[PDB]
């Protein structure tokens, strides 16, 4: 899992 | 705004 | 348990 | 965006 | 199983 | 920007 | 369980 | 305002 | 779990 | 004005 | 601006 | 219990 | 803004 | 318990 | 927990 | 502004 902020 | 997997 | 994306 | 609860 | 968030 | 809330 | 507020 | 993950 | 404020 | 984390 | 209570 | 955002 | 109860 | 932001 | 991108 | 990868 994870993610990215932009 | 960004995106997640989990 | 829970996630945001905001 | 979004949310998830469990 | 899993979750995305966008 | 964003953020993400776990 | 859980909960948001927004 | 803001947001809550409970 | 978790907050925001802005 | 500023912004939290929590 | 704004606020949580728990 | 409980929890306000504001 | 919001609340919960428990 | 509780935060604010002003 | 969680993270702020601004 | 920026980007997050977490």
């Amino acid at each position: 899992g994870g993610y990215v902020l932009g």
